[PDB]
């Protein structure tokens, strides 16, 4: 719709100068502040096993498609009031792109 593919080895990067502090990609990869992100996409929020969740996160009960995921990306607090995520955002949509992109084929 509104979502255009970019780079995957870009996204790869930013992820782990920005995500992976906090979250792990791989299936079998462990929560740690965030919860493993295996598998999210078509899942909604507050689904993954052995991880505590804010009451925010549970409630808001948002299916994860790349469209989504976009919205969340630019400003977590703003798209999910309540939320613990710490990360301050990707205004800049080519990086939103690019990351969508990355954990679109690494999730999977
Ligand atoms: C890099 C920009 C990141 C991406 C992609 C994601 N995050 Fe995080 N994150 C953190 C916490 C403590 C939570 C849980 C919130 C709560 O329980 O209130 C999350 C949650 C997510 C989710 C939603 C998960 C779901 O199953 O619904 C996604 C898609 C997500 N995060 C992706 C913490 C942190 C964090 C620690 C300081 C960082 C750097 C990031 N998150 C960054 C990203």
């Amino acid at each position: 719709t509104e979502f255009k593919a970019g780079s995957a080895k870009k996204g790869a990067t930013l992820f782990k100068t920005r995500c992976l502090q906090c979250h792990t990609v791989e299936k079998g990869g462990p929560h740690k502040v965030g919860p493993n992100l295996h598998g999210i996409f078509g899942r909604h929020s507050g689904q993954a096993e052995g991880y505590s969740y804010t009451d925010a996160n549970i409630k808001k009960n948002v299916l994860w498609d790349e469209n989504n995921m976009s919205e969340y990306l630019t400003n977590p607090k703003k798209y999910i009031p309540g939320t613990k995520m710490a990360f301050g955002g990707f205004k800049k949509e080519k990086d939103r792109n690019d990351l969508i992109t990355y954990l679109k084929k690494a999730t999977e």
